[PDB]
C-alpha cells in the first residue's frame, strides 16, 4: 500500500486547492483523479485552429478573490470578456440592443413587474445564511416549491416570467419546475445577488484566464509531481482500520490519516463504503444530480457583430432557440473571432439527437436572425462539449437540489464521514458552482484536517479572502425608486383604496 | 476469469426470477449479490419471539398474478391480513371507526371534496399508459408540477388536503412536494388504480407469505446453488470486447454474453462502464432517489384490540403522529401478536436520531391513544428497520421520480445499454415498486435476451400471466352518486 498523510479524491480545482495548501503545510499527500487529465469540469482544449478554448468552466470576477489569488501565484493572466458594444435581448422573434446588465422594457407596468421579480430574490435572498440556508425562517415553505411555482406567484407579465425563466436555465442549466426555490435563492445571494451573479461588466462573466482556465489545474499538478495519479478512479474507502485505506478501479491500494472527498456529492455512489455511510449521506447522494449543458463555441473569419456595434453578447427567450446565452470569445489580441453559446437544460437532452454537423448550422441561422447578420452563416471552425456524457463529472455547471431536499439532506452536505472531509465547489458558502468555491472548499477542507491533526486553531479553518488588487469589485447598488416603486399588487393594493 | 452466459447483477426478486428463467431454459447464469444475503428490499427475520417476520416487502394481493405463481411454484401459500373487525381514521385527537376501504366524511362539503379527489386521480389515470407515462396527453403539465401543487388545486378541504397527503406519504414513501404529479399517478394507475392500491380486502395488501416473502429470494438461492455469489458488489463492467467483463469488489472477473441489472437505477452509479454509458442513461441514473421509510412490528401477548371490534388498521392524520398507518402482523393462528406500523418519508429523517427504545415508547403511546387501550403500553417484543440505511438498497419501498425526470429520462429505464438489459421492479408496467412489478421485470428482461439470443420470437417478451385460482380478484366497482356527485367548485359555480 502506497502511504501518505492524506489522499485527495479527485483532481479538480477543489482537489488540487486543497492538495497544494497539505502540500505547502509540509504533509504528503497524493491526488487520486479517475480521467487522463486534471482540471474536471474545467477543460482547456488545444489545437491550431483555436489555439486554446475553455469547453468547460471560464469566467471569473470581481469578489471571486481566492481563485483570482491561486491563479495570479501559478502566473496566470485575466483578460476582460468583450462588453465594449451593445447587449442584444431577443424577444418574440426580434432583436432588441441595450447596455447596462438588464435587459430593459418600457411597458410602465411591465418595468415594475421586472423590477419587483430582480428586487424580491435579492429580498428573499438577504433571508437565507450562505453558511445554513435551511435556517431561513421560512426555508420549508420556500424549499417546498419549485423555482416555477415561485415565478408563477410573483411574475405578474409573461415578459419578466419569460426573463426569470431564461435567468434560472442560465444560473442552474435547469428548469424552472426541477429546482427548489430556496436553493436556487441560496444560489444567486450566496454569488452576492442578482445583479453580481448576472453581469459581464462587475460580476460572474467579467474575464477569462489567458491560455484558458485548466492551466489552473495542470501548474498545480506541476509543482506536486508525481503526487497525482491519472486514471485512479476511486472504488473502495475502508474507515474500518487505524490508517483510512483507499483502493482505486486499477487494484492499486491507498494507507492515510485523513481523505478529501473532492468530486460532485452524487459521483460519491461510485465509491463502495466500509462501513457503510450514515444514514443521511447515504439517501443525500441520490437526491442532487447536476445539471445538464452543451457549450458551443462557432469561430469566424473576424468579429463581424462588433461592426454592428454589438458586443456578442445574446440573451434570446423562448423554446425554438437552441442557444439562450452567448458571449463573444474572440482572444484577447483580437484574432480567432468566437462566439460561444451555452444550450441548457432540456435542451441539451433534446438536440444531443443531432449531429455535430447539425447543431452548428442551427447555431449559425440563429446567430444570423438575431445578429441580422448573413456573416453568421460562414463559420470557420466549431468545438463543442455536452457535460450530460461525463461519468466523472455527472453534468454541469453543479449540482441542483429539488424541492425538499437541501432543508432534510443540507446539512450533511460539509459534514465529516470520521477522517472522510468533503471539499468541491457543491460544499462553499461563496460562489458554490464556480471555480472560486471549488477553491474556498478545498482549502477549508485541507484546514479541517490541518486542525483535526493539531497544527491549527479551530478559528483557522475558515479564512476571508483579501480583495483582488487587480479585479476590484464595484459595489452593487440600488436607486431610490428601485427600492420604492411597488409590485403590479402593490400597485392595484394603491389603486382599490384610491 | 469466470465464464457463464449471463450475469444478473443483484439477487433480489427480480435478479433472482430473471436467473431461473434463464437457467430454466437451459443457460448458464450466475448472480452477483453485493450483502451476505439475497432478497434485497425483502428481508425476512427469524428468532424465536416473531418466529418469522418481513422487515422489508410483505404484502400480495389480487391482480398480482406473477408473484403468486413463482411463490407457489417455489412451495409457498399465503394467509390473509386480519381485516375482520373495523378499521380505525384518528383525526384531530380522536378515533373513527369504519368498515369499506375509503375513511368516510360527514360533512356535505368535505364529503364532495374526498369523492372528488380519489375520482380524479383515476380520472386523470385513465389518460396515462402503463408502459409510456411519458406519452399521456399532459404529460409535460403533469410532470412539472408536484403532488403538492396538484392536492393544493383540488382539495378545497384541509380533510381532504390531509388525507391525500398521508395517501402519497404511504403509497410512496415521499413527501408531496418531492415528486412528479405524473409520476405519482402513473403510479397508482399501474397498480389498477386507488381503490386497488389502498386496499387491505381485495387489495395490494391483502396477503403476506406464510413464513416470509424471504423465502421467494431463498428458495431461488437454492434451486441455483452455488451459481450465486453473496457478498460480490459489482464494480466494474467492460463491454468493449467480445464477451462482456463483470468485476466485483474481491476483484472476481465473470465473462458473460449478456448482463441484466436488477438493482433499483440510481444504484448503477456505484459501476464503473467501459465504454461510458449513454448521456441520457448516465443523467437518468443521478436523478431517481427513493423513497424512506422505517418498518416498526411491536408485539403483543395477545391481539388484544380484536377485544375492541377493532381489526387492527389505523390511519393517522397529522405532524404530531410518528407513524401513519398501521396493519394487523397477527400470524394466522393468532400468535405473536403484533401491529406493523411505517414512519414515512420526512419522519423516517427525523425519527432515526433517536433510540430503538425511544422510537418503541413514541409507537407504543400513539398505539394506546389511537387504539384507547394501556395494553398497547405493554410491548413484549420489538423489531425495526430503517431502510435509509441500506447502501445497496438507497430506500424503500421504491424509486420516486421528482418533478420534470419521467417526462425527459423514463425511456431510458428498460432501454438496453449494448448487452445490458434492465430488470427491478422499477422498470415494470404493472406493480412496479412491489415483487409483483420485480417478477415482471425479471422475466421480461430474461426473455429479451432469450430474444436476442434468437431462442424466442419478438412476440415472446412481454407475456401476459393467467389469474392465480388462489388469489381472484374481485372488479372494482364504483356508485352512481361517486361517479355524478359535483367537486366543491362543480357545487359553487351550480351557485
Ligand atoms: C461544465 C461547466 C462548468 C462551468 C462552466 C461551464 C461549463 C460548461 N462555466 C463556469 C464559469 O464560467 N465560471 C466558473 O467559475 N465555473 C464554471 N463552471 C463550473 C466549474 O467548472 C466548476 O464549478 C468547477 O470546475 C468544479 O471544481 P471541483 O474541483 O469542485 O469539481 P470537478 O471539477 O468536477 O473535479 C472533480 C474531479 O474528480 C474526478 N473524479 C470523479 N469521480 C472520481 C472517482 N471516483 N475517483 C477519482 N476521481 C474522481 C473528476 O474526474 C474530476 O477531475
Ligand atoms: C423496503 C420495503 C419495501 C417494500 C415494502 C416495505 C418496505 C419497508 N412493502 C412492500 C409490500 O408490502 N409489498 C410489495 O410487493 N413490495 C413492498 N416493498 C417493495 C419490494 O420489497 C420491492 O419492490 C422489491 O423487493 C424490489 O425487488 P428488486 O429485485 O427489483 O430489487 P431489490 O430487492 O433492491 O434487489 C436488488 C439487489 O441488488 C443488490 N445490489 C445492489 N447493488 C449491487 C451491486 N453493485 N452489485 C451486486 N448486487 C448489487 C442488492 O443488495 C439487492 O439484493
Ligand atoms: C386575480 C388573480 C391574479 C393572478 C396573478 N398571478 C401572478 C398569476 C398569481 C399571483 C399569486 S398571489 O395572488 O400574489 O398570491
Ligand atoms: C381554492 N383552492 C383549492 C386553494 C384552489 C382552487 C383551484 S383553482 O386553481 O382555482 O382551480
Ligand atoms: O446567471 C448567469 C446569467 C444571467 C443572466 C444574464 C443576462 C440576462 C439575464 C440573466 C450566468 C451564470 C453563470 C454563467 C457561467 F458560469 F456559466 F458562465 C453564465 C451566466
Ligand atoms: O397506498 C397504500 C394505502 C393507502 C391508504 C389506505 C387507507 C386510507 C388511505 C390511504 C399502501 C401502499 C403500499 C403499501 C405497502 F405494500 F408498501 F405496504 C401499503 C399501503
Amino acid at each position: 500500500s502506497n502511504k501518505c498523510d492524506v489522499v485527495v479524491v479527485g483532481g479538480g480545482i477543489s482537489g488540487m486547492a486543497a492538495a497544494k495548501l497539505l502540500h505547502d503545510s509540509g504533509l504528503n499527500v497524493v491526488v487520486l483523479e479517475a480521467r487522463d487529465r486534471v482540471g474536471g469540469r474545467t477543460y482547456t482544449l488545444r489545437n491550431q485552429k483555436v489555439k486554446y478554448v475553455d469547453l468547460g468552466g471560464s469566467y471569473v470576477g470581481p469578489t471571486q478573490n481566492r481563485i483570482l489569488r491561486l491563479a495570479k501565484e501559478l502566473g496566470l493572466e485575466t483578460y476582460k470578456v468583450n462588453e465594449v458594444e451593445r447587449l442584444i435581448h431577443h424577444v418574440k422573434g426580434k432583436s432588441y440592443p441595450f447596455r447596462g446588465p438588464f435587459p430593459p422594457v418600457w411597458n410602465p407596468i411591465t418595468y415594475l413587474d421586472h423590477n419587483n421579480f430582480w428586487r424580491t430574490m435579492d429580498d428573499m435572498g438577504r433571508e437565507i445564511p450562505s453558511d445554513a440556508p435551511w435556517k431561513a425562517p421560512l426555508a420549508e415553505e420556500w424549499d417546498n416549491m419549485t423555482m416555477k411555482e415561485l415565478l408563477d406567484k410573483l411574475c405578474w407579465t409573461e415578459s419578466a416570467k419569460q426573463l426569470a425563466t431564461l435567468f434560472v436555465n442560465l444560473c442552474v442549466t435547469a428548469e424552472t419546475h426541477e429546482v427548489s426555490a430556496l436553493w436556487f435563492l441560496w444560489y444567486v445571494k450566496q454569488c452576492g445577488g442578482t445583479t453580481r451573479i448576472i453581469s459581464t461588466t462587475n460580476g460572474g462573466q467579467e474575464r477569462k484566464f489567458v491560455g484558458g482556465s485548466g492551466q489552473v489545474s495542470e501548474r498545480i499538478m506541476d509543482l506536486l509531481g508525481d503526487r497525482v495519479k491519472l486514471e485512479r478512479p476511486v472504488i473502495y474507502i475502508d474507515q474500518t482500520r487505524e490508517n483510512v485505506l483507499v483502493e482505486t478501479l486499477n487494484h492499486e491500494m491507498y494507507e492515510a490519516k485523513y481523505v478529501i472527498s473532492a468530486i460532485p456529492p452524487t459521483l460519491g455512489m461510485k465509491i463502495h463504503f466500509n462501513p457503510p455511510l450514515p444514514m443521511m449521506r447515504n439517501q443525500m447522494i441520490t437526491r442532487v444530480p447536476l445539471g445538464s449543458v452543451i457549450k458551443c463555441i462557432v469561430y469566424y473569419k473576424e468579429p463581424f457583430w462588433r461592426k454592428k456595434d454589438y458586443c456578442g453578447t445574446m440573451i434570446i427567450d423562448g423554446e425554438e432557440a437552441p442557444v439562450a446565452y452567448t458571449l463573444d470569445d474572440t482572444k484577447p489580441e483580437g484574432n480567432y473571432a468566437a462566439i460561444m453559446g451555452f444550450i441548457l437544460a432540456h435542451k441539451a437532452r433534446k438536440l444531443a439527437r443531432l449531429t455535430k454537423e447539425e447543431r452548428l448550422k442551427k447555431l449559425c441561422e440563429l446567430y444570423a436572425k438575431v445578429l441580422g447578420s448573413l456573416e453568421a452563416l460562414e463559420p470557420v471552425h466549431y468545438e463543442e462539449k455536452n457535460w450530460c456524457e461525463e461519468q466523472y463529472s455527472g453534468g454541469c455547471y453543479t449540482t441542483y437540489f429539488p424541492p425538499g431536499i437541501l432543508t432534510q439532506y443540507g446539512r450533511v452536505l460539509r459534514q465529516p464521514v470520521d477522517r472522510i472531509y468533503f471539499a468541491g465547489t457543491e460544499t462553499a458558502t461563496h460562489w458554490s458552482g464556480y471555480m472560486e468555491g471549488a477553491v474556498e472548499a478545498g482549502e477549508r477542507a485541507a484546514r479541517e484536517i490541518l486542525h483535526a491533526m493539531g497544527k491549527i486553531p479551530e478559528d483557522e479553518i475558515w479564512q476571508s479572502e483579501p480583495e483582488s488588487v487587480d479585479v476590484p469589485a464595484q459595489p452593487i447598488t440600488t436607486t431610490f425608486l428601485e427600492r420604492h416603486l411597488p409590485s403590479v399588487p402593490g400597485l392595484l393594493r394603491l389603486i382599490g383604496l384610491t
